[PDB]
């Protein structure tokens, strides 16, 4: 749980630094982009540079599998007993 | 089935109150946003305030795992026999 | 495979009729909306009527679980041997 | 791992050629579209031609199941030992 959390955070900071610099976004926006992209929500306009597109493509292939491993444990290995056992 | 339904509804009402107040959306729109976000459909513009972005980020990590647990039972534990057994 | 195909097609035609009439879309667009919504791709603007939003909300909860059951068999129960066995 | 990689790449090149020609996109954009669509991220405007919509519909049904099989192995069969075993 701790390990997947670390990998997820590191993946998110890479994305924040990438998009803040190459796409010119304010860090809160580059984090938001990173997050809604790896979670496949996507409620954003696409990157506008060719370098942003290519990176986004590679980021999704590598990052999705991690982010979603993390979310299974987050809900299904921490919220579950918490919530379930009250019941 | 009843329990996941409760947690889902509560997650959705939190989102409705959040976005109606901070993003200024009419409640039907704040519910729609909440729903299309946790289901990762996302066919909306992003939140426009920094507080909306941060909350959306935390909401997705916590909420997705629940919403999708709920949907497995909804289709796969209620529609299945209903539909299957006619066949 | 045949059964999930039927349920999916019926779900898609409901959506086509719904959005063509209430959202005023041409049938090809109401089908496209229906499809990119149940698959959570979502690369569309949101519905614009309150009745469209509510229906979209209910449609996603009921429809997603079916559409994705169908897609597991489509790739994983028809394309798999086809492709795998050449190899 | 090698086989799913081949099928994924071939699926992506079909999409690149399709959208570059029928939707008129520059190849980097037609690849980006293809990728964010099969991964259900979708942070793009929809196709604008009827032929683009229909193809997109068929592309998602056939392509998603493959792309996501590929991503399970990518993170869960190559990044896992790499990362896990350092720990
Ligand atoms: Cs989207
Ligand atoms: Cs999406």
């Amino acid at each position: 749980f701790q390990v997947l959390f670390v990998l997820t955070i590191l993946t998110l900071i890479s994305g924040t630094i990438f998009y803040s610099t190459v796409e010119g976004l304010r860090p809160i926006d580059a984090l938001y982009f990173s997050v809604v992209t790896l979670t496949t929500v996507g409620e954003t306009p696409p990157p506008q540079t060719d370098f942003g597109k290519i990176f986004t493509i590679l980021y999704i292939f590598i990052g999705i599998g991690l982010v979603f491993g993390f979310i299974h444990k987050l809900a299904v290995n921490v919220q579950l007993p918490s919530i379930l056992s009250n019941l």
